[PDB]
């Protein structure tokens, strides 16, 4: 499965949706889950990310493993997003910054 980790959130630019041929995208007030029991692996959504915030399963980050099993998680609590939206108002701001965990609003 791919995931979504720390530089989503407080961007969440949804850029991602586009390309899912199955639609695995979770939606959260200012992140988004991949659901890893519906992802194919297909690996077309991370060149799409603006903020590069998704990775392979196996790449994530040693510093964001946490984020594997959030988006387990938080995919079966979340609705389904299935088109694009605007970003968060402040994407660019919070594009590149460190440790947005902290903000994770569920
Ligand atoms: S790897 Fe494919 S199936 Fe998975 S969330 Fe990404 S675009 Fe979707
Ligand atoms: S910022 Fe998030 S909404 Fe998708 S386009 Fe990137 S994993």
């Amino acid at each position: 499965a791919f995931v979504v980790t720390d530089n989503c959130i407080k961007c969440k630019c949804t850029d991602c949706v586009e390309v899912c041929p199955v639609d695995c995208f979770y939606e959260g007030p200012n992140f988004l889950v991949i659901h890893p029991d519906e992802c194919i692996d297909c690996a077309l959504c991370e060149p799409e990310c603006p903020a590069q915030a998704i990775f392979s399963e196996d790449e994530v980050p040693e510093d964001m493993q946490e984020f594997i099993q959030l988006n387990a998680e938080l995919a079966e609590v979340w609705p389904n997003i299935t088109e694009k939206k605007d970003p968060l108002p402040d994407a660019e701001d919070w594009d590149g910054v460190k440790g947005k965990l902290q903000h994770l609003e569920r």
